[PDB]
């Protein structure tokens, strides 16, 4: 009768090992990502984070068989050192996906620091107003995203918001500068 019951339990400590590998190989992304890509792994990731919420009803579903089995605390130990397991993946999960975050918002604000840095007056006056103004407002949204998404994120540290920001009010600087010299 343990048979039955220790066989799901290898058996549910194999699925948790291969999910780890899965996230691991997914969702390991460097400075090298391009937007589209991370914008696309993020959503992706929500498949597996879904996986580890229904995975809760399968271990509790466990927890329960190995208590209605003398060794009966070592059906009891797996089972906690499988929920131990589990709760590293939510943990993995969280911080893989919180990476993939700061590295989208830090890939964007180099787009968004790259454009407005290149501006020189003579092709800031072909542009119109609204043009201009969005931007900026492209360099904000992503700014304010990565100080905010960065520090969870093990890929970046409070040097790195340190120069955000100078790159930051870099260009609302040479924005500035660029207004003062057409009015």
């Amino acid at each position: 009768a343990y048979a039955q019951f220790f066989s799901d339990v290898r058996e549910a400590e194999g699925q948790l090992q291969k999910l780890q590998e899965a996230l691991r190989r997914k969702y390991s992304c460097d400075r090298s990502a391009t937007v589209t890509r991370l914008e696309d792994l993020l959503q992706d990731a929500q498949d597996e984070k879904e996986q580890l919420n229904e995975y809760k009803g399968h271990l509790s579903g466990l927890a329960k068989r190995a208590k209605a089995v003398s060794g009966n605390q070592e059906a009891q130990e797996a089972v906690t050192r499988l929920e131990a397991q589990h709760q590293a993946l939510v943990t993995l999960w969280h911080q893989l996906h919180v990476d993939m975050k700061s590295l989208l918002a830090w890939q964007s604000l180099r787009r968004d620091v790259q454009l407005i840095r290149s501006w020189s007056l003579a092709t800031f006056r072909t542009l119109k107003p609204e043009e201009q103004r969005q931007a900026l407002h492209s360099l904000e949204l992503h700014y304010q995203a990565f100080l905010r998404d960065s520090q969870d994120a093990g890929g970046f540290g409070p040097e790195d918001r340190l120069m955000a920001e100078r790159e930051y009010g870099s260009c609302s600087h040479h924005y500035q500068q660029l207004l003062q010299s057409l009015e």
